[PDB]
C-alpha cells in the first residue's frame, strides 16, 4: 500500500519521492521541482518543503500551509494532488511534499506588458474574481495578490496561489499598516491588475512607499468627510485634514477606449474607502462578465478554521499534528 520510494539528489538535497514522479527538474527556489506524474498523467510541481520542523515558526507554516491546501478545492484556486513524506513513522518524519499542477507561467510570462484584448481581460479577471468569491467565503484574506501570484495554463485558465515592486498591487490600507484588513483588500489588487491588462501599462509605478500613496491619491482623490471620520489614528487624522483636497480623477480619462463597462467596474473596485469597494461576489454579478456569469457554478467554501494554525504549541505537537494531516490526506479525483 505504501509506494515505492526513490532517493535523487538535486539542488544539493537528496529529495527521495514516489517512483510515479518522474524526470524531477528543479526551477526555483521550499526549493521547487518539475516532474511527470506517470499515474496521472500530469505534469507537476513538486515542493520540498524547507527544515519544516527546525523551529516552532517552520512548524506551524509547514502546518498552516499544509492545512490550508487541503482544505481548497476549487478550479481557480491552487490545490494539492498529493502530499507525501519518505517517513514510515512520526518518529522518522521529518520532510514533507507538496505536489500541484504545473501551469507554465504566471500572469507577466502571458502578459508581457502588453495590452490584451477587451475579451481576454473578462475571461482573467472572472476566474481571479470566482476564485476569490471562494477564498472570501471561506473566511481568508489573500493579501498578496499580484501577477506573480496567479498561475495561467496556455489556455489561459488561471489559478490564484501564494508563494510567500509588490507593493504596486497592494491596497492603500495595507501601505499603512492600518490593522483591520477587510476583503476587498483584494478587490484593490484586481483592480490594480485589470488596469494593466487593459491599458498595457502598471496603474501605480510607486518608485517607493510615499510615491506609491501620491499616485493612489491622484487617481482616487483625497478622502472624504465620510471616509475621515472613519480615522481612528489621531495623527493619521491631523495629516489628511492638512492635504490639499484632491478630486477623485474621471476613469474614462484615464481608461480611454475601454469597454465602458471594464470602466465602470474599475471605478467601482479602485474606491478609497475599503467598505465602499464592490465585493467578489458582487463583482461576478457585474455586466462586464455577463457572457462568463454563472451563478450556478460559482462556489463557495466551508468555513476554515483559522485558530487552529494560531495556536502556541510545542514543535513535537505541530509535527504530530502535520504527520496527522499527511496521512489523513485524500486525493483528489481525475
Ligand atoms: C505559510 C503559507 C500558508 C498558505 C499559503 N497559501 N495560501 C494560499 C491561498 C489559498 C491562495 C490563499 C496558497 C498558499 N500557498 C501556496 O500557493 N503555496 C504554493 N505552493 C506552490 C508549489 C508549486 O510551485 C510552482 C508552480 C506552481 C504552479 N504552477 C507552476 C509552478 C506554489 S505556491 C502560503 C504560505
Ligand atoms: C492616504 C490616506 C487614505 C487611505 C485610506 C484607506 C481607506 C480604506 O478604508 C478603510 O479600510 C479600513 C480597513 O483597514 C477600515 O478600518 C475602514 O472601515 C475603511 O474605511
Amino acid at each position: 500500500e505504501r509506494p515505492t520510494f526513490y532517493r535523487q539528489e538535486l539542488n544539493k538535497t537528496i529529495w527521495e519521492v514516489p517512483e510515479r514522479y518522474q524526470n524531477l527538474s528543479p526551477v526555483g527556489s521550499g526549493s521547487v521541482c518539475a516532474a511527470f506524474d506517470t499515474k496521472t498523467g500530469l505534469r507537476v510541481a513538486v515542493k520540498k518543503l524547507s527544515r519544516p520542523f527546525q523551529s516552532i515558526i517552520h512548524a506551524k507554516r509547514t502546518y498552516r500551509e499544509l492545512r490550508l491546501l487541503k482544505h481548497m478545492k476549487h478550479e481557480n484556486v491552487i490545490g494539492l494532488l498529493d502530499v507525501f513524506t519518505p517517513a514510515r513513522s512520526l518518529e522518522e518524519f521529518n520532510d514533507v511534499y507538496l505536489v500541484t499542477h504545473l501551469m507554465g507561467a504566471d500572469l507577466n510570462n502571458i502578459v508581457k506588458s502588453q495590452k490584451l484584448t477587451d475579451d481576454h481581460v473578462q475571461f482573467l479577471i472572472y476566474q481571479i474574481l470566482r476564485g476569490l468569491k471562494y477564498i472570501h467565503s471561506a473566511d481568508i484574506i489573500h493579501r498578496d495578490l499580484k501577477p506573480s501570484n496567479l498561475a495561467v495554463n496556455e489556455d489561459s485558465e488561471l489559478k490564484i496561489l501564494d508563494f510567500g515592486a509588490t507593493r504596486w498591487y497592494r491596497a492603500p490600507e495595507i501601505m499603512l499598516n492600518w490593522m483591520h484588513y477587510n476583503q476587498t483588500v483584494d478587490i484593490w489588487s484586481v483592480g490594480c491588475i485589470m488596469a494593466e491588462l487593459l491599458t498595457g501599462r502598471t496603474l501605480f509605478p510607486g518608485t517607493d512607499h510615499i510615491d506609491q500613496l501620491k499616485l493612489i491619491l491622484r487617481l482616487v482623490g483625497t478622502p472624504g468627510a465620510e471616509l475621515l471620520k472613519k480615522i481612528s489614528s489621531e495623527s493619521a487624522r491631523n495629516y489628511i485634514q492638512s492635504l490639499t483636497q484632491m478630486p477623485k480623477m474621471n476613469f474614462a480619462n484615464v481608461f480611454i477606449g475601454a469597454n465602458p463597462l471594464a470602466v465602470d467596474l474599475l471605478e467601482k473596485m479602485l474606491v478609497l474607502d475599503s467598505d465602499k469597494r464592490i465585493t467578489a461576489a458582487q463583482a461576478l454579478a457585474h455586466a462586464y462578465f455577463a457572457q462568463y456569469h454563472d451563478p450556478d457554478d460559482e462556489p463557495v467554501a466551508d468555513p476554515y478554521d483559522q485558530s487552529l494554525e494560531s495556536r502556541d504549541l510545542l514543535i513535537d505537537e505541530w509535527k504530530s499534528l502535520t504527520y496527522d494531516e499527511v496521512i489523513s490526506f485524500v486525493p483528489p479525483p481525475l
